[PDB]
């Protein structure tokens, strides 16, 4: 509360560390469904169904331009990519499997770096 604070965590490396995680996600062989925004002119149903499209190139641009206020907002966009994937794609499909794989990959890096 006012004048009552937990000891100050060093957040000075967070930006660099999120960048590194994102590079690791970008270079994973199963990243291909997530690298660029879904083409809303060419994929029937996506625009109406997926209220908040997100992809790794969009996260990279937001990260590089100071649009994440803290590491929780960054994790929320990464998770949105996989939540969107699950919404639109059957589990038993190449893309559906890709999204589960990538979510697991991310969550381990996230825990290992920050927990």
């Amino acid at each position: 509360s006012m004048s009552v604070k937990k000891p100050k965590r060093d957040d000075s490396k967070d930006l660099a560390l999120c960048s590194m995680i994102l590079t690791e996600m970008e270079t994973h062989e199963d990243a291909w469904p997530f690298l660029l925004p879904v083409n809303l002119k060419l994929v029937p149903g996506y625009k109406k169904v997926i209220k908040k499209p997100m992809d790794f190139s969009t996260i990279r641009e937001k990260l590089s331009s100071g649009q994440y206020p803290n590491l929780e907002t960054f994790a929320l966009d990464v998770r949105l990519v996989f939540d969107n994937c699950e919404t639109f794609n059957e589990d038993d499909s190449d893309i559906g499997r890709a999204g589960h794989n990538m979510r697991k990959y991310f969550e381990k890096k996230w825990t290992d770096t920050f927990k």
